[PDB]
């Protein structure tokens, strides 16, 4: 196939162009693509903690390589555009463009065909470098939670978070308890341990945050010795100081963020970049009237009264230095 007629074909915009050539001159892998069928696909999709209703789906839809040529030589070519990069932190993390939901469910599961078709080459790179079995999969389950962030947000099954998942699956992002920290390097190359927070797992209780924290050195000074991070690097919502305002000292937000030395300036209070990422975080936004939203907890009453009274939620960017 042409990688104009595969973009036609699936309903991809002019400017998924540069990386269709990309792909088309990538090629297919030289270990040919395999997705699991049957029982063997609900066994692995319930290991990656995908929900029932979202496994069957799953399976039920996989695609073909003759009845969908078009989306096959694309899970094809972005599967190798992934493992070309294995363990590589340097890569941007380009897992390629959602796909339209009039090809149906196979279009809707699409990267998840992807994750499903790099599990094989993720877990071997997971065993050559010493990682113990129960990290790899812990790490691998995201893809259930960002599936069933998928049905929250939008209503029908899909994983449209395809750009995140290209850390698990590269081998450079790893769930040590309750946080996950990935190789990452700053602008000037001195490496950090990048933190993040996913949402499966409960509160972020300060002895489940001081635990994962105390994993995150000897895991990645035995697995991956050639790094060497001594600090651990966050950008998120829930670093900006204007919390304070709304959250009492019974949040765990509001205890753990004292800990953090923020690095970026002060925002400027008209600038509104971060209230689209506080909102994703806390309501799955999608455009819904905002006195819509549910006001059950401190803080969706939080992020709701300061966007009413005028005001801009900012991510900020801190470290902590790794025990
Ligand atoms: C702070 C130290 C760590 C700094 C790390 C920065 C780098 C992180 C880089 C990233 O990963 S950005 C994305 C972070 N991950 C998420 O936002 C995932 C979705 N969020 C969550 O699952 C929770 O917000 C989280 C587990 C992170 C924290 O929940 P907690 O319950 O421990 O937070 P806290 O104790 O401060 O909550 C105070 C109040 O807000 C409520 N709450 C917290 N998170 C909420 C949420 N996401 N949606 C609705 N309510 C939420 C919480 O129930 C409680 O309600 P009440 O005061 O009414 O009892």
């Amino acid at each position: 196939m042409d990688p104009e007629t595969v973009r036609i074909a699936l309903g991809l915009e002019e400017r998924t162009a540069a990386w269709l050539t990309e792909l088309d001159e990538l090629g297919p892998p030289a270990e040919p693509v395999r997705l699991p069928r049957g029982e063997e696909a609900r066994d692995l999709l319930r290991r990656l903690e995908v929900p029932e209703l979202d496994a069957e789906e799953i399976v039920a839809a996989a695609p073909d390589p003759d009845r969908d040529p078009a989306l096959w030589w694309l899970l094809e070519r972005t599967h190798h555009a992934i493992v070309r990069h294995m363990g590589d932190h340097r890569a941007k993390p380009r897992g390629g463009p959602p796909l339209p939901y009039e090809g149906g469910a196979a279009a809707r599961y699409f990267h998840v065909y992807v994750f499903l078709a790099t599990v094989p080459a993720v877990r071997r790179f997971h065993a050559e470098r010493g990682i113990p079995d129960e990290v790899g999969w812990e790490t691998l389950t995201q893809l259930g939670e960002l599936v069933a962030i998928h049905r929250r947000k939008y209503g029908q099954g899909g994983m449209n978070m395809q750009w995140w998942t290209t850390y698990h699956l590269r081998g450079i992002l790893y769930r040590l308890g309750r946080l996950q920290f990935s190789l990452a390097t700053g602008k000037d190359g001195t490496p950090h341990l990048g933190l993040a927070v996913p949402e499966w797992g409960g509160p972020l209780l300060p002895k489940a945050y001081d635990e994962s924290l105390h994993r995150a050195r000897p895991f990645f000074d035995r697995h991956f010795p050639e790094h060497g991070a001594r600090v651990a690097w966050g950008s998120s919502w829930m670093l900006d100081p204007q919390l304070e305002e709304y959250l009492t000292e019974d949040s765990n937000i509001i205890q753990l963020a004292r800990f953090w030395t923020l690095t970026d300036s002060a925002p400027e209070p008209g600038n509104a970049d971060g209230d689209s990422s506080i909102l994703e975080f806390v309501f799955r936004y999608n455009g819904q009237p905002l006195d819509e939203l549910p006001q059950r907890s401190s803080l969706e009453r939080a992020v709701i009264a300061h966007l009413k009274a005028g005001r801009h939620w900012h991510m900020r960017t801190g470290f902590v230095k790794l025990p």
